[PDB]
């Protein structure tokens, strides 16, 4: 396992639907404005990315970077079919080479199966799958001093873990030292017996955290226990990545936003929100 | 309006995943057993059901029936494919019948679009489609002594509506005396600014309750402000049906279940979690 910090980011959706030169610049200001420590870049598709624009960016606005992302259908590395658990390793292999490039430790998110509403449930096979899939990314991370954190994410986004509990039994069959949980209030507001008991049973291995309201808008608008959630990170001691993560018909990715469904506008000023946000985690931890 | 009253329901899933013979007594039986008013029978196929059985079953357990559905692709009256929204408007037609054949008077749930994750958001055309065959329905409806209520259900659910505030404008579209609004605290619990800000908007429009827990389990193993629903509720004196919904991949509908991503255990013994369910509720609002 390589070094974690506590330090808030905010995920690039809230300032860029594109990861274009232009979206990459309002992003990596509007985090530094807000006076975030990192921007995360969320990776659907890492070749899109001009890597030495965004290194030149982060040096400009003195801001590091984490990188997020989900796969799809092409690249679900759950899958029996070899050839699409190929196209997965590979673009997985991809982000990795542009986090280290950027400097970034953290590969989060939904990085262990397809981000989406599969239709039926996960077999032994999709499972065991995923579980070789993370073992094979771990061990190329590991090479370039990047932990993985697994983000546990709600039924409608995987069939693969939707608790703490379930990603932490998937972690002890990845059993790598650079593999850790990924927790989001935000799923957790679904899946979880509470805020505390998944937190609570991951300790040391609870390796990222995101931050959102129920319905993704502004924080303390909606009905996640923050209160609960911010009680059991102390409880732990937890230091490590702290990323807001927002979602308004107002920036629109248009695979993300669609995959997650975001039909309303929740927000339209950027810099209150992510301003806001992080006034409201700070007041709660740190 | 056709007559509401206070009174408490089972959704059929918490007892039984399919509605043949066996099926639909071991779900009539559970209700019956647990000391429930009515069943809610989910009728996604109204063709599939033998009514005359149906009927014999409610006599002999002295049990009480309403329905739910949700529309598929194939009956999708917001689609804006003529012969799609023709489909929608027989597929209810039917259900309606089948109600009526039962002396039922409320058909709820997602009538008003396919239950399930939409590619994009919905425009004024899909809505437009929606509100007009909820016109035609409620007015076939109320040749039959039938209520129907629009359940407001989660972004991954539908793009029509997602909150109660938005559930009431598309039901004033709708201008039907015997169309109301349908809330379920599950949905409530992702979409929702806390848990009595629709209930106290809809007052006399509020025409039929769900209960669920935050993962669809045991009530209060999970994160709904029942409190606050149930204060809520009061302030407005409601006094229609209140059923309990529950899913655990223990009982599937190979259709409904995988539709709403039951991937989870979140219970084993229908009879508990029913008996347990009904005590919760009448504690809270009896
Ligand atoms: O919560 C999430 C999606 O619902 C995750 O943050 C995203 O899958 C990912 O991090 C976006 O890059
Ligand atoms: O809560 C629900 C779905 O998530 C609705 O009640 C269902 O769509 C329907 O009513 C089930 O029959
Ligand atoms: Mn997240
Ligand atoms: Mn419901």
């Amino acid at each position: 396992a390589f070094p974690k910090r506590l330090e808030y980011g905010g995920h690039a959706l809230v300032w860029s639907g594109d990861w274009s030169a232009a979206g990459a610049r309002k992003a990596i200001a509007g985090a530094a404005r807000a006076g975030y420590d990192y921007i995360e870049i969320a990776l659907l598709d890492p070749w899109q990315i001009d890597v030495a624009l965004t290194k030149d960016l982060l040096q400009e606005y003195n801001l590091r970077a984490h990188a997020s992302l989900g796969l799809s259908a092409a690249t679900d590395v759950t899958s029996t079919d070899p050839a699409i658990v190929a196209k997965g390793d590979e673009l997985l292999r991809k982000a990795t080479d542009v986090l280290y490039a950027l400097g970034g430790s953290e590969l989060c998110g939904v990085i262990y199966c397809a981000l989406g509403k599969y239709p039926g449930p996960a077999s032994r096979e999709n499972r065991a799958n995923s579980v070789a899939a993370m073992q094979r990314l771990a061990d190329y991370a590991a090479d370039k001093g990047i932990n993985i954190d697994l983000e546990v994410v709600n039924r409608y986004e995987t069939n693969i873990m939707n608790t703490g509990l379930e990603g932490l039994a998937f972690l002890d069959e990845v059993n790598r030292p650079n593999a850790f949980l990924h927790l989001d209030t935000y799923h957790m507001n679904i899946e979880e017996n509470g805020m505390a008991k998944s937190v609570l049973a991951a300790g040391d291995r609870l390796g990222y955290v995101h931050i959102g309201e129920s319905h993704r808008g502004y924080l303390g608008t909606g009905n996640v226990d923050f209160a609960s959630f911010f009680a059991a990170l102390k409880q732990i001691d937890y230091r490590g990545p702290i990323t807001f993560e927002s979602f308004s018909s107002e920036i629109v990715d248009p695979k993300l936003s669609n995959t997650l469904c975001v039909w309303r506008n929740l927000w339209h000023d950027s810099d209150d929100l992510a301003g806001k946000a992080l006034e409201f985690i700070k007041q709660r931890y740190g």
